[PDB]
């Protein structure tokens, strides 16, 4: 804290004798990506003299050869300018060359003006005749993350890990791409962007627990969006054909390093689409982007860190599909009981659990005992993106009746490395069953699932004013970021991830 | 209503008699607009019967001439088309004609198959083969939203003003467009677009009251954030330059024409602006896109509907200027009393509220007097897109203070129609003022200010790591479409509006 104090006190004497102190506006002449492109291939030793520029980045390096000659780094927009401060050169009614000099440290926000060039070993120059504080930093910074005291650092106080790691810039880079690739594909498809609340009187559309507020003025309990889904099929009864909504979704959950109380999602609704139309379409989304980001179809995965194994994830279409029941079936040796909602499959499955040890579920209801089932023998066979599909109706409520399958549901997950990364399906459009789905829902919401939705009254209204036949889709996009940019847990591809206090 | 009950055992009929319910997949040939780019020029009494086609929408019309001859009208991504079916053209696998077409209601959404061509009197049709019921409608429908039970039902089931009323569906293709033009400006000028938490320990940077929540896990509170700003500066400490967040924030406050629970807001962060570059920016921006939309810089706006007065908008830049003190003091005939937060001041500004019969806010904080003085004097003045600028320090805890005025910050506001659209600032990133500013606006809301915020050390920490001369800017989306679509309230422009009960 000695420099922190020290720095406050310089400051203090900059203001009181009159110095520049925070000035409002720096005039660049160019960006320093610019400046490297003007003049990163003159001659070795080349100086302009009849040209004065201004620039100004942060502060990077300090290296004194003599009391005469200063060399600084700066840094701005990815590229690094050398200054070179011969005290031949300053300017006089800005100060003396070592007061001017003596109130710059490394960390600072910094305005030089000079001469371009190269100096005589090669390296990309501004000979300077001034130098300008615009924003000192009153912490002695590290060189690199490394110096950081610990690397959650770089999670609670993300400017440093921006300002020190340049990986952490790429990937943030790469998540803005992704998402404009994204947008491209769909626009071009002629599909209108929309957006709907994420608060409301209820909830719904997903299995996740809700945040809970309270809206003063209405005196009424609100809750914030698990999903837009109800919202967006509300639109295709209204007629408008092709729609998506890319925006956060929130869960009140547990807070790890791969789950985040705030997430980015997209969802689409397509009329008259079926899920064998978003198998498809999913398929020519994902490998397009991966060929777009990647160069290829074929990219590094880091399960364990960057010094740790790597798999090679393989992009290539068509995509391996796996029906739910089926592949369960034959991890078990032996078929589940039916009806699948019964409290003899019910029983059954908890014995399952119990043979293979697998977690239980709370409470035991036959949707949350599939779901363990899944992700223990299937959901581990999804290496490469991998379809897991016709999940049962029971943990489906909003999927349409598989159109063949008794008990089965026209759905689709998409899993890599056995990480969901969609959620698809024929959208149920009979509002006698949809409203019998929302009353199971309701029934284990009070027996203790708290991942349960409520009745939703003016959603069923909206499917009795006739939704089209409908495909419906959904995609994690946090977790797309961390196979595209190679990243093992949620924190490095969302700027401020939450954090335990 | 009878004929939702009626209609539900008609279903039911349908489906125990193994006839067409709820197919899964229609497989349309071209949608209705393509049917019309390749059908509308034929000949009167043109037919292909060497073509057979499958067509779908919405039944708007159902007349006939007898027994052997109904004629639909389907509707479907904004386009009609008639169908025309003869008993005599009827494939009798699907069901008797008689049977088949008695299951049709308008509303349904249904689907065709036959023969392109024209009608004898010139009407594009489909001269049908078959009919299948896709999803009906329980309702009866009006047939324009005139026959609405009342004009609110508009934005409590907004299907039904998508469904019926195409100037619905005009706001909201519009508001895409808009959208669209401004990520590509800024995208254009090297921006990087990020997302911000939405939740968050601490909430700053607006005037508004937040929604309060609990993460159950970490077992903290947590509030919806009223705007991102505390963490896009931190972004520009960073390093990143350039960014900007499209998205909700939320206030918890009172629900009317004019006022949502949430609203779409833009942010931007530009290092190396001031308050200067930014207004010239605004200027470019927004006449750009209203030239877009438009076709020229003057539009229309009727502040009384439709068919009331109409108010011509003139975006033609440079746009006025009002200085917010010299303006209110203008309207006063006499001058505030400085320093503009002293109690002196405070007991002036009251008297004048009371000798201009203006309301008094609550608490009387210099800031919220100077607010209500320039709503009477100042904002009524904006007509046209005007700037209301040099706000002071005590109302701008943010804003960096005017580099010739004193107690005055490099701030303005646009107003358009009297009301605020933009809010922008030179950045203010001098720590020690900073912190002062926040203890202010702590001291504000322990006195009963429910739109002042708490000190947030977090962002205090990251400017003194150095945040760099710095211009930001904010916008308020809604209120841009309102203007933009001529529209006078705001639940014209968002889908899903909150509403009473
Ligand atoms: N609402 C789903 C995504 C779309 C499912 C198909 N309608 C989810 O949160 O997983
Ligand atoms: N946070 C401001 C907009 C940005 C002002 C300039 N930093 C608002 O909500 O009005």
């Amino acid at each position: 804290s000695h420099y922190t104090d020290n720095r406050y006190k310089m400051m203090e004497c900059i203001k009181d004798a009159g110095r520049p102190f925070y000035p409002h506006k720096f005039k660049i002449s160019m960006s320093l990506p610019a400046y490297a492109l003007k003049y990163g291939n003159v001659e070795n030793g080349y100086i302009d003299k009849d040209t004065t520029l201004s620039l100004s980045g942060r502060v990077t390096s300090i290296r004194s050869s003599s009391s005469k000659l200063i060399f600084y780094d700066i840094f701005c927009e990815e590229q690094k300018v050398q200054i070179i401060a011969n005290i031949m050169e300053h300017d006089i009614s800005t100060g003396e060359f070592s007061v001017s000099h003596s109130e710059i440290r490394r960390g600072d926000v910094v305005g030089f003006t000079g001469f371009p060039g190269k100096s005589k070993r090669g390296e990309l120059s501004l000979f300077s005749k001034s130098v300008v504080l615009l924003s000192p930093c009153y912490h002695m910074l590290p060189t690199a993350i490394s110096g950081l005291k610990d690397q959650e650092v770089r999670y609670r106080q993300r400017y440093l890990d921006l300002m020190l790691n340049e990986e952490s810039r790429k990937v943030f880079k790469l998540r803005s791409r992704a998402i404009k690739y994204i947008r491209n594909y769909f626009d071009r498809l002629g599909f209108l962007e929309v957006e709907t609340p994420m608060l409301n009187m209820i909830y719904g559309g997903a299995a996740a627990r809700p945040f809970i507020t309270y809206h003063n003025e209405l005196e009424t309990q609100l809750y914030m969006r698990i999903a837009p889904e109800l919202y967006l099929k509300q639109l295709i009864v209204g007629g408008l054909d092709k729609v998506y909504e890319i925006g956060k979704n929130f869960r009140n959950e547990g807070i790890d390093l791969t789950h985040n109380p705030e997430f980015t999602a997209m969802e689409f609704y397509m009329a008259y689409a079926d899920y064998y139309d978003l198998m498809d379409l999913t398929e020519e989304l994902i490998s397009g982007l991966v060929l777009e980001i990647h160069g290829s179809l074929k990219i590094p995965y880091h399960p364990d860190g960057p010094e740790g194994k790597c798999i090679e994830i393989d992009f290539t279409t068509p995509w391996k599909r796996f029906s739910f029941v089926e592949e369960i079936e034959s991890g078990l040796g032996e078929k589940l009981k039916r009806p699948l909602d019964s409290q003899e499959n019910i029983d059954f499955m908890v014995e399952m659990c119990e043979k293979h040890e697998i977690e239980l579920p709370h409470p035991r209801t036959a949707a949350k005992l599939l779901d363990k089932l899944a992700g223990h023998f299937v959901e581990t066979k999804c290496t490469n993106p991998s379809f897991i599909i016709d999940h049962p109706q029971t943990m489906s409520p909003l999927a349409k009746w598989h159109r063949e399958k008794p008990e089965m549901t026209e759905r689709f997950e998409l899993f890599v490395l056995g990480k969901e990364l969609c959620n698809a399906y024929t959208e149920l459009n009979e509002p006698l069953q949809q409203r019998k789905f929302f009353e199971q829902q309701a029934d284990a919401k009070a027996s203790g699932d708290v991942e349960a939705c409520p009745i939703d009254e003016t959603f069923c209204l909206a499917l009795e004013h006739g939704l089209p036949p409908t495909g419906g889709w959904g995609l994690g996009i946090d977790r797309l970021i961390m196979f595209l940019a190679d990243k093992n847990n949620i924190k490095e591809v969302i700027l401020f991830p939450a954090m335990r206090n």
